[PDB]
């Protein structure tokens, strides 16, 4: 299938992201220096052509947004079938330590979500699915500033801004939680675990319906969220009462 | 002074360094693509060391945001006097054909510039100038996820994201235009003209006091209507007619 395909893609075999630097034309290797915002962008980087070789494989079509902040990173159809889309968005993320409960965002919840056509490539209803491709990476240190140039020669001897880099491949609203992410809170925040459970898919919700209702009703402000629900149990609740 | 050497090394550093992609430490090269997500971190990339090392030149402390949303990009300041800083952000965008109108971003209108304190590193009273650092870079063909992978050897074949590279510093209030951003929407957004305007410094606010007005009295639309104003003439005319 598509999904296998793809999973296998990431996954084992070759695929090491283990970059070091920029590469100039002269051939000065710049290291990356420390920073999330660099390290995303690389592992975005990484997936456009992997994702461009299963889809077509399967026939399908690739289409990026064109507009400022829509969604999905990734769109994929087959012309003949407008209705059975699917959208992926890459996410990443980082670890102090190895081994710890790792956290995503997954994107808002007051846009598509709630309006068919609000902020996203093609009409909400459009999709079927609606995967994440996670990076998980330990961020070594954060040093400082550079301008050190190394040569082909010294490839071994550059400064890494980060190891085990872990990816995985999910439905959205399996590995989806009840609170909001901090900063934005316009926002979903993923549960909060072991990237093994987001591999395993162990969540909170008990189907993506149950996900599209708790995140429909979610009031926007702090007390009224005292008046609904604030999480996965007060939406229980609400729920045995009246949806009142 | 220090706008001086920090423009000056601008232009001999960014001229020179004619990347063409990512060395891993199997000594793989993976193209860029002329996507201006990869290269205005490669930019930004590029300008940390510089800002330092001139910084460090003229005896000013720099600062970066802990804050990843947060501005601006660095904060420079001389300990003899800790209350007169400087901002400067980092902008970057492209070009299809040399010499033609380009455009820019400038954050937010909705936070620290309406509030003082609002995502800014400092409060916003505290700054005596902000600057920004523009890179215009001359773009190419986007062919296909052309992420073959190239060895050292082949550097030469590597196909480019982008042939030619511009920079510039100005005053952020001096180049803001009166309309709002592309996608982000809720930006700034820069005057469109010619390179060659950014670095005299023509713009259309008469000066930085007309430039904060007009930003925080203007109106969120999700469409312009406004019975206020949508443009300079209708804001210049509105003050006339007491602000109502």
């Amino acid at each position: 299938s598509l999904r296998s395909d793809l999973i296998n893609a990431l996954y084992d075999e070759n695929q090491k992201y283990d970059v070091c630097g920029i590469i100039s034309a002269e051939g000065k290797i710049y290291p990356l220096g420390s920073d999330t915002k660099v390290l995303s962008t690389i592992f975005e980087l990484f997936s456009r052509p992997i994702i461009n070789k299963i889809a077509e494989k399967h026939g399908y079509i690739v289409e990026e947004p064109k507009q400022q902040n829509h969604y999905p990173d990734f769109t994929l159809y087959k012309p003949s079938e407008p209705n059975k889309k699917i959208a992926i968005d890459i996410k990443t993320t980082y670890t102090n330590k190895e081994n710890e409960k790792i956290k995503f965002t997954l994107g808002g919840y007051t846009s598509f979500i709630r309006n068919n056509t609000k902020n996203i490539v093609y009409p909400f209803d459009q999709y079927i699915a609606h995967w994440i491709i996670g990076y998980v990476y330990t961020r070594v240190a954060t040093r400082k500033s550079s301008l050190k140039t190394y040569n082909i020669n010294e490839l071994n001897e550059i400064p890494k801004p980060y190891k085990g880099v872990k990816v995985f491949l999910q439905d959205k609203w399996v590995i989806a939680g009840d609170l909001a992410g901090s900063g934005n809170t316009t926002n979903i925040g993923s549960i909060h675990a072991h990237y093994k459970d987001f591999v395993e898919g162990k969540g909170i919700f008990d189907s993506e319906d149950e996900f599209l209702d708790y995140w429909r009703n979610y009031e926007r402000t702090s007390q009224l969220r005292n008046d609904k629900y604030n999480n996965i149990s007060e939406y229980r609740n609400w729920i045995y009462r009246g949806r009142k």
